[PDB]
DNA sequence: GGATGTATATATCTGACACGTGCCTGGAGACTAGGGAGTAATCCCCTTGGCGGTTAAAACGCGGGGGACAGCGCGTACGTG
């Protein structure tokens, strides 16, 4: 529900190392668009996304 | 032998203090009423964290030219006696 704890959970993966990806309010429709793409291709190493 | 600087004693000024006195204004005691504290209900406004979309305002870069500022002359108006 806060954005907040989506950024304490992107540093928590960042600094543990795993591929994340990410969708808040901030983010525009074309990195939204971007983001689901990349997720969602069958050659994908992302794991989490928030 | 005459004239001069210092030292203790007495009279006078001068603000402060002890005493006197009035009186009036503040304090002691009693009573009361009402102003304010407390409670409950109802409803509207504000808080903190989010989202989406528009769009006009804010930020940034760059040319240039208008204006701030420094320097110099002068003559007059103000300082000074």
């Amino acid at each position: 529900q806060m954005v907040r704890m989506l950024d304490i959970l992107g540093d928590y993966l960042s600094i543990k190392g795993i591929n994340f990806q990410r969708l808040d309010g901030t983010v525009p429709s074309a990195q939204r668009r971007i983001s689901i793409d990349h997720f969602n291709s069958p050659d994908s190493n992302d794991f989490v996304f928030l």
